[PDB]
């Protein structure tokens, strides 16, 4: 399966700013309301890596897979990067530290673990029928079509 390739960190009260973007780093910011796991994000990098669709970047690309394969611009307004809860995709832990830097807020994994309340709010922009484990579920249905859950 996995063993956590990349790092995926969830950060609360991280007010994302214009600046962040402006270092050119290897990263992606997503929103980690609507995030089930680590699991679900490296995954979409990993649907980034094997398969190119139609997307304009790398990174940008990963933002499409997680929400079972979409643009750049409408997967921003469905799980795109907004202030507060949000989840850091990154590559080198010196960069996830820069961009930490420049959103300022305080790492709790936990909102990248899955509950109830991220149950109910998923199945609303994933659209997904399906019981038991939300991590499995929306990897099963964003990567049907990807032709892999891997």
């Amino acid at each position: 399966g996995a063993m956590d390739p990349m790092i995926i960190r969830g950060i609360r009260g991280a007010r994302i700013n214009n600046e962040i973007f402006n270092l050119g780093l290897k990263f992606q910011i997503l929103n980690a309301d609507v995030v089930a796991t680590k699991k679900h994000v490296l995954h979409a990098i990993n649907q980034a890596k094997t398969k190119k669709p139609i997307a304009k970047s790398f990174w940008m690309e990963i933002l499409v897979r997680a929400s079972g394969q979409r643009q750049i611009h409408e997967a921003i307004k469905i799980i795109g990067a907004k202030d507060g809860n949000v989840c850091l995709i990154c590559e080198d832990e010196e960069t996830f530290r820069k961009i930490y830097e420049l959103i300022g807020g305080e790492i709790d994994d936990s909102v990248l673990e899955i509950n109830e309340d991220k149950e109910r709010l998923i199945r609303e922009i994933f659209k997904i029928r399906g019981f038991g484990n939300v991590v499995e579920r929306v990897l099963e249905k964003i990567a049907l079509i990807e032709l892999k859950k891997e």
